[PDB]
C-alpha cells in the first residue's frame, strides 16, 4: 500500500527468564503477525512496554523488527517518551532503520501547556527526517485530556499523517472524521473497533491483533460489504476474549496465549508486572486451541 | 407490537409560556407533532421534560395530557423518578392510572445511596407501577451514580424490570450488557453515537433530538438493517451537525426554539436557572427548522 | 454577626416517613441547652432533597417557633429551581429567620452567568435576609474556581460562605482575598485545619451530637493550645470514622435517638436504615456522649 | 538520629546544553544548608528525575552526597515504573551513603496494589538497610489508594516513613492516628501548616529550596502555640506559591534560585517551555524580597 490506512498490531515485546529480550521469540511474533496477514506493526509503544525500558533497549526492537519485516509490512515507530530529547534520539534510529513513520504519546507525569505539547511534536518531526508522524491521543494512561480544537490543531502540524485516537468517544471520533476527510484514523480500543470504524476510523492499531488480527481484518472487509450481523459476530468474539484478558492481565494474557501457540518462550513480563495466575492457563491454553484452529 | 417496548422513542420537552407555566396547547402540538413524524413512542418527564424543575402535581398534569393525547397511537414510557422513593412511588400509580405501557426511574441522587438502596428504590417504585415494566435509567454523566456491569446486571434483572435506558458513551459495556441479556430492550442513550449504539448492542433509543428530527434516526435503524453502512454513516453525520449546534446554544432551549421556529412550541424558553438562547445564535437555528421543515 | 460555630439541623420523621413535629422541637431546644451558636435548617442534612417545598416550609416555621430570638437561624432554601428557591425565600422572611443560604443548582448544567443571577432572584426574594453562598462540589457536582468564589461573595446582598471543600489552600486564598469574609467551614472532620487555614466558624451535621468539641477547638486555638485542639478534634474523628461505616444522617438520628432525643430514627427512602450490627457502638457512643456533657 | 522535619526537594540545575550544572548543583545544596533545613530529598518530581537517565540520576545522588553527607539528612528517590531500574538506583544510593531511599508508585500502567507493594519490596531489597519512604500522590501518578492500602505500604517490613502529597487533611489524621510514630511528611507546601496540624511531623517541599526558614518557622511557631504567626508565615508562603503557580512551577523555583545567584541557567527541559518574560519583574523582586528578609 502507498499510504498508512489499515489494521496495525501494536507488537508485543518477548523476555527470557532474565526478564532480558528474547530475540528469537521477538522474530517469531513478526512474522507470526505477517502471516495473519496483517498490515502493518505499531513497534515500542505501551505494549511493548517501552516504558520499562531502556532508550537502547528500545532501539534494539526497532533495528530487529525492521531486519524482520521491512519492505513486507508497514512499520510505525513509537518513539516517544516524557523527554523530548529522549524522543528525537529514538526518532533518528526509526529514520536509520528504515521505518515508514514515527509516533509518540503526550508527554505525561508532569503537567505541559498545550504550546508545549506542540513543540515537542514538532522537535521529534524535525529529527525524523521526513518520516511522517502519528500523534498518539491516550487519556486513559497519559492523564492529558485534550479538547477537539486542540486535537484538530496537533494533527494539522506540519509532518503529521494520522492520528492514533485510543478513546472511546465515538462523538469526537466522527467529529474528527468530519473535520479530517484525508486523515489516517486509528481506531484505538479494541473492544469497540466495529463502532470505531462506523464513527468514522480508517483502520486500527491494537494489542489483541497479535493472536487474532486476521479478526479485525474481518470487521473490515465485512463492514465493507454492507454485512453487519458478520461483523457485530467478530466484534463480540473479540470482546470474549477481551473480557478474559482483563481478568487475567492484559499483555501477560496475550504473551502466554502465544506461548501456547508456540510463538514465545517465556510468556512474562517485566516488573512490577506479576505472573498470570496459574488458574487461568486452562482457559488461556484452550482459547488458543480455538484460534489456532480458526485458522 | 401490542406491548414491547423496542423502538426508537423520543424524549418529549415540556413547553411552558411566558410565566413559566405549563403551555397545554403548544404540549399538545408537540406530541403530535412526533406522531406526524413516525416516531414509535414517547418518554415523558424525564431530564428532558424539565421534571426536576417541576412540581409532582406538574409532571403528573404532563403525563395525563400526554396520554390523552397520544394513547393507543404510540408506546408510552412515564419517567416517574424522583430522589424520595414515596414521591416516585405517587407517580408510579398515576403513570398506570392514565394508562402509560411503562415507567421509569432515574438513580436516585445527590446524597450517595449504596447499590442496595438503589436497587430497593427500584423494587419499590416497580411494586406501585403494578404491572408496568420498568425502564432503569444510567445516565452516571447527570446523576453522578457509576454503576460497575455486575450492578448493571443485577438492576435489569430485578423482577419486573423490561428494559435499561443505557446513557453512556461505553460501547464496550453496551456490547457486554446485550451479550449478559440477548433479549433486554436497550435503548442508547446518546444521540450522537446512535449508529454505533445500535451497532454495539442497542436494539433502539430514547434522545432528545428526536423531536425535530426523528425519522434520520428512524432511517439508520433503516439503513443498518438493510446493510447500508454509507447511508447510516450519512444520517449520523447530519444528526451530530446539530447536536454540535445544541451543545453550543444549550441542548433544551436549543430544541424548543427549533421546534418554535417550526410552529409547535409558541414560547422557547426554559425554566430559571435556565436562561435563554443567546441571540447570536438565532439565524443557525432557524436556518435549521428550515432545513427541517424542506426535509420532511 | 453571623460568625460562629452552628448545627446543620436533622429533620426527625416517625415510623410513617412523616415530619416528627415534637422531636423537631426537642432537638432544637437539645441544640440550644448545648450552647450552639445557631442553626443552619433545610440543608443536605435536613434531608431537604426528599422533602416537598411545603414540608420544607412547615420545617422552617417550627424551628423560627421554637428558636426565634436565642440563636441565630440560617434558612437553605436552595432548589434547583430558581422560582422553587424564592419561595422559600420569601417564607423564611416571614418566619423571622436571620439569614437564607442556597446550595449551587444541581443535576442540569448551568453557566456560571445563570449561577449568579439564580443567586440574585433568591437575594430579592429574601427581602433583606443577607445570603450565604453554599458552596458543595462533592454533592453538588459544580466545581467552581476561586475567581467564580469570589464573584459570588462579592455579589450584593451575600454576607458569608459555607466552604464545604476539603481544600484547604483555596480556604486560605478565600481568607486572603477576603479579610472580613464569615467563613463556615464545612468538612467536621478537618474543622481545625479549616480554622488555621483562614476560616472563622462552622456549619456541621455532627454538632448535633457534641457541637461543644467543636466550641472547644476555637476555644483551644485561640489560646494557642494546639495539644488540645488535635485530642479534640482527633476524638470528633473517632466518631466520624464510625458515621461513614453506619451511614452519616442516620448515625446521627439513633445517636439522638438513645439520648432520648429523636423518637424515631429513620431518614427517608431512599436511606435503608442503619445496620443492626452498629448498634452497640452507637449505643455506647450516647452513653459516652451523655456522661462527657 | 531520625528521619522527622523539614526536608527541601532538590530541584535540579541545567546548563545552556540542557546538561547538568555541577557548579549550581553544588551551590544550592550549600544554599540549603544555610537556611537551616533538616534534609533533602533528591532526585524526585521536582528534580526533573523523569526526564533524565538512570546514569544522569546517579551522577545527581553522588555529588549531593559529596556535599552534604553528614551535615544533614539525604534521601534518594529511586522510583522508576521498571522495579529493576529503581532497584539500580536504591543500590547506588546505599553506595554514596545516603540516609534513606523513595520510591513513587509506579505509573502510566495500570498495576495491582500487589504489584505496587511488591515493588516497594523489591527496592527495599536493593537499597540493603536503608529505610524506604513510602510515596503518594495520586495527582501526579494517576494512582488512587484507600487509606487502608496505604496502612499495608507504611507497614510492610523496611518502610520508614511516608510522603502524603495530598490535600485530605482528614486522612492525614487517619494515619496519624493510626501510626503514632511514623514519620509524616506534608507533601503540599500551600497547607503545610494545617497539615501539621492535621498530624503530619514534618514536610518535603519544591518551595523550601527558595524560602524554607519560614516552613521551620512555622513548625517553631505551632511548637511554641503561636497560631497567628504561623498562619502569617503560610500565608506569605501562598503568595509564593500564587506566583508560582502562574509562572511554572519550577522553572520560577529556578528563576529565583538565579536572581539569589545560587543557579546559572534557570532553565528546566524540554519539553518544559521557558518562563514567559512578563513574570521577570515579579520574580526577580520575590528574589530581593527573600533576600532581605533572609
Amino acid at each position: 500500500a502507498t499510504n498508512l490506512r489499515g489494521v496495525m498490531a501494536a507488537l508485543l515485546t518477548p523476555f527470557d527468564q532474565q526478564q532480558a529480550l528474547d530475540k528469537a521469540s521477538l522474530r517469531r511474533l513478526v512474522q507470526f503477525n505477517i502471516q495473519q496477514g496483517i498490515d502493518g506493526l505499531y513497534v515500542g509503544g505501551s505494549t511493548g512496554e517501552a516504558f520499562v525500558q531502556s532508550l537502547s533497549e528500545r532501539e534494539q526492537v526497532l533495528e530487529i523488527v525492521a531486519e524482520e519485516a521491512k519492505g513486507k509490512i508497514k512499520l510505525i515507530a513509537h518513539v516517544g517518551c516524557v523527554s523530548t530529547a529522549e524522543s528525537q534520539q529514538l526518532a533518528a534510529s526509526a529514520k536509520r532503520y528504515g521505518f515508514d513513520a514515527v509516533s509518540a504519546v503526550t508527554p505525561f507525569y508532569y503537567p505541559f501547556s498545550f504550546e508545549e505539547h506542540c513543540d515537542h511534536y514538532r522537535a521529534i518531526i524535525d529529527s525524523a527526517d521526513g518520516l511522517p508522524m502519528v500523534v498518539y491521543n491516550i487519556p486513559a494512561l497519559s492523564g492529558v485530556k485534550l479538547t477537539l480544537d486542540q486535537i484538530n490543531t496537533l494533527v494539522t502540524l506540519p509532518g503529521v499523517g494520522a492520528l492514533k485516537q485510543t478513546s472511546g468517544d465515538l462523538y469526537q471520533m466522527e467529529q474528527i472524521r468530519r473535520e479530517h476527510p484525508d486523515l489516517v484514523l486509528y481506531n484505538g480500543y479494541d473492544e469497540i473497533f466495529a463502532s470505531g470504524l462506523l464513527a468514522g476510523a480508517d483502520g486500527g492499531i491494537g494489542s489483541t491483533y497479535n493472536i487474532m488480527g486476521w479478526r479485525y481484518q474481518g470487521i473490515v472487509k465485512a463492514l465493507k460489504e454492507g454485512d453487519i450481523q458478520t461483523a457485530q459476530k467478530l466484534q463480540t468474539e473479540c470482546n470474549k476474549v477481551i473480557d478474559l484478558l482483563i481478568k487475567t492481565g492484559w499483555f501477560r494474557g496475550l504473551k502466554t496465549v502465544l506461548h501456547y501457540m508456540d510463538v514465545v518462550s517465556v510468556p512474562l513480563c517485566r516488573k512490577p508486572f506479576g505472573p498470570v495466575d496459574e488458574k487461568y492457563l486452562p482457559e488461556l491454553k484452550a482459547l488458543a486451541q480455538q484460534l489456532m484452529q480458526e485458522r
